[PDB]
């Protein structure tokens, strides 16, 4: 029985058997007073000391959120759905501690994705016990508010200022600064890592001055704030805040009076109307996302990035080979996860309309022109693959590369990876390839568990990835120095070298998606 004295009280954990060893888990430590009642839509508020022993032995409530029901019973979609009760009382974090208790361990803080509308830290694929066991780091993860409850914006109005979920993340990094030493952890050696909107979140903490002293280094898996889906304009945010008021009968003239109205509505009523605040949306639609609030974010982040206004430190950034495919089976015509989804030119063009709704006829033709120059014109999957590349290059790969270029231009070491292994346990069909989100289990070390039917080559790939992630958090340098491994070079704006991650030949390559990204990063912003 291990009890830890934190700043606000004692917490009891629990023991776990991992690989003939022991990890100490603290699941469900509160880090803010529950944002209920008059606290809904507001920045998170500090906790009051408890004199008893807090029992942190089970994952806490997930935050309120809509669920993906597009494939009931299918593990491929449902593995991402919340696995604890939804509740507005959801501001909790988890801590995995090596046993024996470490003395000054590096801390890894995980921030989940979910498009800022969904997600939870209790997912099986986010279990931090393998990393604590195998690398003797401490793994922390937190729940943060999501959707309207986390990102509703009336700028300047502290009843609904925006970016609340980001301030939730920040208050948990805060908790680690005040408390992780009591757990054996080094508050001066804290690496943030996250995927999808979690990675975009990590990139925004690099930008937010209030977060600059709360971490050391940063890892961005398939996401960054300059991705088109990652920041909600103040224009959209107003229209979206107002439209939500209409759909709930909360339209008022006094703006603070609207919030008070929205505070009486039941959680499900806010959730149900979230989906309709956007007239024409995409499968990627971030209804309520990060905004330029003037608090967490002082200016438009493209400007801060371009002019070097961010925390100076090392970054590790990467993307997966087929980022874009997962979104095609959520609306694109001719697509299904249950067939090979051979689409025609006309279906492709219809697909562009779904993913670029408010884009001119000429914009859509330019995408078609740039992606329909086939090496062979007789390949039937030509249009199926091109639509995936469009979505993945536009929404993920090119923004990540551009983020890495601009960030490294200010003198810091950057490392970029290209993950191209398709999991042997992947429930989605083979034509979707190396999907968005399916590097996560390798980062967290799930194939290190021999019982789990991953191949041996997958064990070795995870083992190396886990070593490189830990070496990056510990020492700023994602090498595997012992076994005779390919050395990972720094990413520089001239050479743009990156490391490929796969079971076979790990290689050094240059200028990923160069032709594709000059289209998206240089030409397409004009249309
Ligand atoms: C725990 O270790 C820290 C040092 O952490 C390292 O240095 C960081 C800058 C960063 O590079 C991390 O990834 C490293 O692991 C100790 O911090 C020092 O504490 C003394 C206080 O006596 C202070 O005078 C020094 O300035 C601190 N910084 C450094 C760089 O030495 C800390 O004391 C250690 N604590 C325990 C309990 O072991
Ligand atoms: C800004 O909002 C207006 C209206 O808000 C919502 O529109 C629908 C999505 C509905 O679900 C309700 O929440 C609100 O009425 C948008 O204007 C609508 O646009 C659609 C098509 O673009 C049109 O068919 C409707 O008649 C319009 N309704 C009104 C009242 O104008 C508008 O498009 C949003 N965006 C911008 C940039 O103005
Ligand atoms: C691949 O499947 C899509 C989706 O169709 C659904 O899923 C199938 C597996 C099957 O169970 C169908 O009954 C389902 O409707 C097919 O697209 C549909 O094609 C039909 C007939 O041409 C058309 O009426 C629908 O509008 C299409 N639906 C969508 C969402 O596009 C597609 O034709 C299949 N392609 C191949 C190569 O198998
Ligand atoms: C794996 C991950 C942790 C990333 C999420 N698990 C999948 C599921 O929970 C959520 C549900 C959702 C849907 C729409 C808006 C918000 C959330 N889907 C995504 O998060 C993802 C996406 C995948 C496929 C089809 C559409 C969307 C995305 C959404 C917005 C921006 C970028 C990616
Ligand atoms: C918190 O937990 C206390 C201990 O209960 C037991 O603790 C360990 C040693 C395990 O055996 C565990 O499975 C047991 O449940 C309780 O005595 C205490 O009442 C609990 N407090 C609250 C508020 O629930
Ligand atoms: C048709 C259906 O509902 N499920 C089928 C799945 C799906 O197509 C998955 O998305 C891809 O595993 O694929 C199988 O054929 C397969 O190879 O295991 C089994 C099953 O018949
Ligand atoms: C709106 O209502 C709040 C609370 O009653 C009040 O403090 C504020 O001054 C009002 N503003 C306007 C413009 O009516
Ligand atoms: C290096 O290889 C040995 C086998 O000789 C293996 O046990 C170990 O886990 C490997 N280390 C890494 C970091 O992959």
């Amino acid at each position: 029985d291990i009890i830890i004295a934190t700043k606000n009280g004692k917490v009891r954990g629990m023991q776990l058997t991992v690989f003939g060893g022991t990890v100490t888990a603290f699941l469900g430590i509160p880090y803010a007073q529950p944002p209920l009642g008059r606290l809904r839509f507001k920045k998170p508020q500090s906790l009051t000391k408890w004199s008893d022993i807090w029992n942190a032995t089970k994952y806490a409530n997930s935050c309120c959120q809509n669920i993906d029901q597009s494939f009931p019973g299918f593990h491929g979609s449902e593995m991402w759905n919340p696995n604890t009760d939804l509740s507005e009382d959801c501001l909790y974090l988890n801590v995995w501690i090596p046993a024996p208790k470490p003395k000054n361990a590096t801390v890894l803080i995980w921030i989940y994705g979910g498009g800022f509308q969904t997600g939870t830290s209790s997912l099986h694929v986010y279990d931090g016990k393998f990393l604590a066991r195998v690398e003797r780091v401490i793994v922390v993860s937190m729940n943060y508010r999501v959707g309207a409850l986390g990102f509703l914006a009336l700028p300047g109005n502290p009843e609904a200022p925006g970016n609340m979920g980001l301030f939730d993340q920040q208050l948990a990094l805060q908790w680690v600064q005040k408390n992780i030493a009591a757990f054996g952890g080094n508050p001066k050696s804290v690496t943030l890592f996250g995927e999808s909107a979690g990675a975009a979140s990590v990139s925004l903490h690099l930008l937010s001055p209030g977060s600059h002293s709360l971490f050391t280094r940063a890892i961005l898996q398939s996401g960054s704030f300059n991705a088109p889906w990652a920041v909600t304009s103040l224009y959209e945010a107003r229209n979206r805040t107002l439209n939500l008021a209409k759909l709930t009968g909360c339209s008022r003239e006094n703006e603070t009076e609207i919030i008070k109205c929205l505070r009486n509505k039941d959680p499900q009523e806010i959730l149900l109307n979230e989906a309709f605040v956007v007239p024409y949306g995409t499968p990627l639609s971030v209804n309520f996302g990060p905004t330029v609030d003037g608090d967490f974010l002082t200016d438009m982040p493209d400007i801060l990035l371009e002019l070097g206004q961010f925390k100076k430190t090392q970054i590790l950034v990467g993307v997966n080979k087929d980022e874009g495919t997962a979104f095609l089976v959520y609306g694109a015509p001719g697509f299904s996860k249950d067939n090979n989804s051979i689409i025609t030119r006309k279906e492709f063009q219809e697909g562009l309309k779904i993913f670029f709704p408010g884009v001119s006829e000429f914009g859509k033709e330019s995408i078609l022109f740039h992606y329909t120059d086939w090496v062979d014109d007789q390949r039937p999957e030509n249009y199926r693959e091109a639509l995936g590349d469009v979505v993945g290059d536009y929404n993920f790969i090119c923004p990540a590369l551009e983020f890495t270029k601009k960030f490294s231009e200010w003198g810091n070491n950057a490392f970029f990876y290209y993950f191209e292994h398709r999991s042997s346990k992947l429930p989605w069909p083979e034509w979707m390839g190396v999907m968005h989100g399916y590097e996560i289990e390798f980062v967290f070390g799930l194939p290190l568990e021999r019982r789990d039917q991953y191949t041996k080559a997958e064990e070795i790939l995870s083992r190396s990835i886990v070593k490189r992630w830990a070496n990056f958090a510990k020492y700023g340098n994602p090498q595997e120095t012992q076994n005779q491994s390919t050395s990972w070079p720094v990413f520089k704006s001239t050479e743009q070298k990156y490391l490929t991650l796969n079971t076979e030949s790990t290689r050094i390559m240059t200028k990923l998606r160069a032709q594709q990204c000059r289209f998206w990063t240089s030409f397409f912003p004009k249309v």
